[PDB]
């Protein structure tokens, strides 16, 4: 049937329905810190999430997404390697069944426990749908989650997970402040890539933050209690919803720091 992360419908099978899976700018990729080029022309990232309006959290059977009201420039991303303003539409995570895996991007082959993707679309394209039809339509801010001390800002998300256990469930999730998920530094690596899940569109300018945020094992453990399946179906734990690193091909990863 449809795509997933199972043995039968996982990443290795995606190309059959989405041939772009074998494209030229697929993500995630391995960030080789020594081959990444420091580009002093990269401006600092400008993350303005003060007016962020979260709406709800939903388990879509692939991960849980926290959606935001993107009808106006409420929460945006500018600067960095970006031209124009990008609106935050949603954030979701990719995590593993074990702490040593879960991130999609890896740094020098190192896998983190999870990876937060703050999805933004280029406002010059009017709506999200048109942005996914453009080479610079999306900007995903990726933040690695390292298991260590709890991230207070993530707790609100962790607490609501019980109400969206299965595929299709959703819960109101207003007044959540995404700034609480940002690491201290905004140093980053950037390269042109794609969505890491089908349709695997190559519309993303990836901005992967150098600095991971810490989450407690208890916090990550609650991610793992989610289900890929819908209610009434056999229980399949939502874990390892990550795509392996893809070939960098003809691309250079630029770093905003040296
Ligand atoms: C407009 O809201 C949503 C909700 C959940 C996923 C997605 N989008 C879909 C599924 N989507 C269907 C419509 O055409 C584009 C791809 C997959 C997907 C994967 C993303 S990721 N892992 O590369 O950051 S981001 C993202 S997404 O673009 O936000 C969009
Ligand atoms: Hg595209
Ligand atoms: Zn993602």
């Amino acid at each position: 049937h449809h795509w997933g992360y199972g043995k039968h419908n996982g990443p290795e099978h995606w190309h059959k329905d989405f041939p772009i899976a074998k494209g030229e700018r697929q993500s995630p990729v391995d960030i080789d810190t020594h081959t990444a080029k420091y580009d002093p022309s990269l401006k600092p990232l400008s993350v303005s999430y003060d007016q962020a309006t979260s709406l709800r959290i939903l388990n879509n059977g692939h991960a849980f997404n926290v959606e935001f009201d993107d009808s106006q420039d409420k929460a945006v991303l500018k600067g960095g390697p970006l031209d124009g303003t990008y609106r935050l539409i949603q954030f979701h995570f990719h995590w593993g069944s074990l702490d040593g895996q879960g991130s999609e991007h890896t740094v020098d082959k190192k896998k983190y426990a999870a990876e937060l993707h703050l999805v933004h679309w280029n406002t010059k394209y009017g709506d999200f749908g048109k942005a996914v039809q453009q080479p610079d339509g999306l900007a995903v801010l990726g933040i690695f989650l390292k298991v260590g001390s709890a991230k207070p800002g993530l707790q609100k998300v962790v607490d609501v997970l019980d109400s969206i256990k299965t595929k299709g469930k959703s819960a109101d999730f207003t007044n959540f402040d995404p700034r609480g998920l940002l690491p201290e530094s905004l140093d980053y690596w950037t390269y042109p890539g794609s969505l890491t899940t089908p349709p695997l569109l190559e519309c993303v300018t990836w901005i992967v933050l150098k600095e991971p945020i810490s989450v407690s094992s208890e916090q990550v453990l609650k991610f793992r209690k989610l289900n890929f399946n819908g209610e009434g179906e056999p229980e399949e734990l939502m874990v390892d919803n990550w795509r392996p690193a893809q070939p960098l091909k003809n691309r250079q990863i630029k770093a905003s720091f040296k």
